[PDB]
């Protein structure tokens, strides 16, 4: 069926509950201090963390080479804990997925997991207006709530949640490459 352990082992120990001005966000600790979130969050130079204050030491709202929105945040958080390294279950390549999971961390649901069956590589979506690529889809009613949500199959971390109409869900994809370890002003 779908992959619940998978997706349980990484809710357990690589997400916690973030909250900035736009309101509550399940967010993916990905290594070290660095976390997603999604861009529509609108992060500052500080974000609550599991209703603990913290300095956001970098913030880096991912754009494509068209200059277009992906909707994936990478935080750099002042925190004591470092998350379990988890980049060897990010997708190298964008693709389509089966039978995967959505997992929520948040204080309203502290864990939850909601099925959502095939995920295709949707490409465009005009989200709430904003243009986006690189937007994966299922075909689930996804509600409110749920941004920032982890969606995986087993061994693959594939996305997190950003928008749906009442009857599709859609994720910012996560790459590989997005996380690798050179010199660049990017302020
Ligand atoms: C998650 C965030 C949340 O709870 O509110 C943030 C303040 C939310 C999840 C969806 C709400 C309804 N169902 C969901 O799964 N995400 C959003 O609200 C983004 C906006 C949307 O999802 C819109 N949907 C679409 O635009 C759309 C287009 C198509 C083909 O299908 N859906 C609304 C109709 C809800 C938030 C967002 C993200 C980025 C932006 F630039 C603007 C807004």
């Amino acid at each position: 069926g779908p992959g619940f352990d998978f997706a349980q082992a990484i809710m357990k120990k690589n997400t916690v509950v973030a909250r900035t001005e736009k309101g509550e966000f399940t967010m993916l600790g990905v290594h070290d201090r660095v976390a997603v979130i999604p861009t529509h969050a609108s992060v500052g130079e500080t974000i609550y963390i599991n209703d603990v204050e913290t300095k956001v030491l970098d913030a880096c709202a991912l754009r494509d080479l068209t200059d277009t929105n992906l909707e994936i945040t990478i935080v750099k958080l002042d925190r004591n804990q470092k998350f379990r390294d988890i980049r060897h279950f990010l997708p190298r390549y964008e693709d389509d997925y089966n039978d995967a999971v959505l997992s929520v961390h948040t204080s309203k649901f502290p864990n939850m997991y909601i099925p959502v069956g095939q995920v295709t590589n949707y490409g465009f979506l005009n989200l709430g207006g904003t243009p986006t690529h690189r937007i994966l889809m299922y075909n689930f009613p996804t509600r409110a709530g749920q941004c920032g949500g982890v969606v995986t199959t087993t061994g693959k971390v594939i996305g997190i949640h950003v928008g749906g109409n009442g009857a599709q869900g859609f994720a910012a994809m996560l790459l590989h490459s997005y996380f690798t370890d050179q010199k660049h002003h990017h302020h």
